């Protein structure tokens, strides 16, 4: 019996779309956009898919170079720096992997727990439960994942419509006539002076400032290696892999961009809730622009004491759809399939890394056969981590750790393309045409400015996680 | 004719004493001392010579190892690491210590453009008075060095005879009870109210904290190699190097600690300054501990508006000495031998580079012979960047970037020590007693982190810049 192969479509494109896309669409974009306006978004987003565009054409340089197994992403890495920063990279991009899958099925668990909090279910424990549901969610992912590919591919499929579904349910939502809940929340419909008045900064609170709103969204840009991962399971790699993940960036950037401008032209940023504001024939004057819509927030702008509209509340993107549950849909085919990317990504670098006769570190770790073409050793060293994570269940202090575990691939895979390009290296041939040395070595460059930019001591322990194995390998 | 040779007093002792210390001595300990307290700055002290200690004990390890020329600090770095590090290094710490001289004769100016305004007006501007003077000092000091070893050998004697008799001045200052116009300032005697009373810190300002204290002074107890890197110019560096260096941490460290403590039993933290604040018989009540001794100091407390005291006026220690002008000569003493001694190292690392076969980057400077015993073009070479940046005369954003190229020349020092030991390179073999990998590793360890700790994009230049060098060299 053959193995399954995928196509570029349903192999590439749509996994690395499906973790690109996260919650910062849904929860974090609609306040980014009103803290620093609509243009200085658009440079937001345009600036972080520059890094991941650099990163993306030198994937597409190592693809087109010839045949590489399922999780051999390092491989360029280990034959062009030695084979101990192969493995140490290759080791940590594949724990990062591992604790990605619990920092989104937490992300998954809130949401359930928030679901169903609010319709009775007295629960057990108001933390117990982001533990019980994430235990249970992470074990049926496993199940998925550990009944085949094909199951696998059927499961982001489902994701994929859902997404689309809740995109197009809050693109009809946006264009039906203000209701008087809604317009006493702030939405209208495209009104021409909202887009002026709304595409410049108006920075609130302790972290609104272009630092602050660049860190937010700059790590949730990041999850276009997860079709060059699986570059072993495709019908040709060299043509698959370069075109899925360049347009998988370009329709995701388009997205971003699209959200963010319709947006920002409808929904006013502050509004106060109550239907019992609307313009009273006789009271003076009132100061604000709604103002000539027929609703009086001027309270909410002399006290600051609101909680609607774009700037304060966190969910404005749900209030604007036609039907409300379909984007709390969109949520869980955005968390759950992030959660699957992600695992089955750690698990093919587990087994890759077992298997590997020049790093041989880990390879004890298996015992059984396991011979149904699956990495079972690897499935289940991937499944210890995320539980093992999940049981602390509170992760935001782990992450800035983690999210630097990330930039250092990026930093290393483009260095080891620009050096073994400018060192003629024997072997390195790569064919694809939008390829060059300089673009490169900027990526490498930037990724390791934006590592110590954002946060500089989760960065020396990034650093020093890194150079602890690879001298622990050497010595 | 033979040359000339040095012993470990004058050649190894005084200069590392002379190029520890500086104007941190007489300019900031005292305010220190009393942000901080006595305890806390002794803590602060005693931190600070540990990565001091430790580094002072790789360097006494490499110079009982066998014999090397003047200069040869990074022979070590360059043959464990490979020599592509060994020049990189080499270079960084040439250039920091020529930069080092423009930043001590700015010292040097500033002082003396203060002492002329005050007398008359013979000064150009302020602005250019800085550079007029500093650019005839540094000449008149490449003319000692210029003349030979001997000349210099005297002045560094001068300036060391100097510093004592301000030490003996400002600790007779202290013994002598006070008289009304000290007694207006602050100064009591030797007094048991004021050493409990100022103990504990009191924070005050913008910078008032204990991070802020060890960025003062931290970078203030450095210049331990001073006496290394003359190496080739005493009579037996294996005894004169380790035996010199330590005695010269030692007696700085004690004098560190004197001055401190003696200092903070003294003066109080606040004092008006005007001799019309005695205590009244009739005024009520005076919130204060000077109160005990005739002195009403309530108004600065109530207002925080006065100038005078230990932790408001910079210039304690010249009001508490006997005769205020010691206390200037010990300045231009201290600043000129740090400068002298900056000056000679940097030119002997030069011509180190110069003649380096291994490393031929900048092996194209020498044109004439210069067969005269002395490093000529290494020495004009020093000159052309102390007066480069002389000329620029604000320095003050430049030097964490100065000051992070030392300490990633002590982190170097460090690893190659460790590194060379738990390999059992062929050829490293050293019989200093109290020398051991695991300190080494601290050290090199401890660098690092403070050099990110300090300020982290200077660290992130000066890492740029050595692998710009390396890079550079390799391809
Ligand atoms: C959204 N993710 C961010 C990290 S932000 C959350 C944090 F982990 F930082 F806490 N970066 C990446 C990068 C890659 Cl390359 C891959 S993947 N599957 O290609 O290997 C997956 C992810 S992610 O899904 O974890
Ligand atoms: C007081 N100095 C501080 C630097 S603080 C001022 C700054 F430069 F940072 F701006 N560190 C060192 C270290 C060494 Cl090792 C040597 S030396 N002569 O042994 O090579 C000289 C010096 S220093 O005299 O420059
Ligand atoms: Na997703
Ligand atoms: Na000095």
């Amino acid at each position: 019996k053959e193995p399954v192969r995928f196509g570029w479509v349903k192999g590439v494109m749509i996994r690395c779309m499906l973790n690109i896309w996260g919650v910062i669409l849904y929860l974090r974009l609609p306040w980014i956009t009103a803290q620093a306006g609509i243009v200085l978004t658009w440079i937001i987003i345009l600036l972080s898919v520059t890094v991941t565009s650099i990163t993306g054409l030198s994937i597409s340089a190592i693809s087109t170079n010839g045949k590489v197994k399922s999780g051999g992403t390092y491989f360029l890495i280990s034959r062009s720096l030695g084979p101990e920063l192969g493995g140490s990279i290759g080791l940590i991009f594949a724990f990062a992997n591992a604790v990605g899958v619990a920092m989104h099925t937490v992300g998954f668990a809130a949401t359930v727990r928030d679901l169903l909090q609010e319709y009775g279910a007295p629960i057990v424990d108001p933390i117990n439960d982001i533990r019980i549901i994430g235990v249970v969610s992470v074990t049926v992912l496993l199940a998925i994942s550990l009944a085949g590919m094909e199951w696998e591919s059927k499961a982001q499929v489902l994701f994929f419509l859902v997404i689309m579904v809740s995109f197009a349910n809050y693109l009809v939502g946006t264009l039906i006539p203000p209701s008087e809940d809604k317009a006493s929340k702030g939405f209208f419909s495209y009104r021409a002076d909202i887009f002026v008045q709304n595409l410049v900064p108006d920075w609130r609170g302790p972290d609104g400032t272009f630092f602050g709103m660049f860190s937010i969204f700059f790590p949730s840009a990041t999850g276009i290696l997860a079709g060059a991962n699986i570059s072993g399971d495709l019908k040709d790699p060299a043509i698959a892999i370069p075109k899925g993940t360049l347009m998988a960036i370009f329709w995701t950037t388009i997205s971003y961009l699209a959200i963010s401008a319709t947006i920002g032209s409808c929904v006013v940023r502050d509004a106060s809730g109550v239907l019992n504001d609307t313009v009273t024939p006789g009271w003076g004057a009132c100061e604000g622009l709604a103002c000539s819509y027929g609703w009086n927030f001027t309270e909410c702008t002399q006290q600051h004491s609101c909680h609607y509209g774009l700037i304060n509340y966190y969910q404005t993107m749900s209030m604007v759809s036609g039907f409300a549950p379909l984007i709390t849909a969109g949520i869980f085919g955005a968390t759950l399939s992030s959660a699957l990317a992600c695992l089955v990504s750690a698990a093919k670098v587990f087994q890759c890394l077992c298997e590997d006769q020049l790093y041989p570190l880990i390879g004890f770790f298996g015992k059984g056969y396991g011979k149904n073409k699956e990495p079972v050793r690897g499935y289940l060293l991937a499944y210890a981590i995320a539980v093992a994570f999940i049981i602390i269940a509170e992760l935001n202090t782990i992450a800035p750790i983690i999210s630097n575990f990330f930039l250092c691939s990026y930093a290393l895979i483009n260095f080891s393309c620009f050096h073994a390009s400018i060192t003629n290296s024997p072997g390195w041939r790569p064919s694809f045409q939008y390829y060059n040395k300089w673009a490169a070595l900027f990526g490498a460059i930037i990724s390791v400015v934006i590592m110590f930019l954002l946060t500089w001591w989760a960065a020396l322990i990034a650093i020093g996680v890194v150079l602890f194995l690879l001298l622990y390998v050497i010595y």
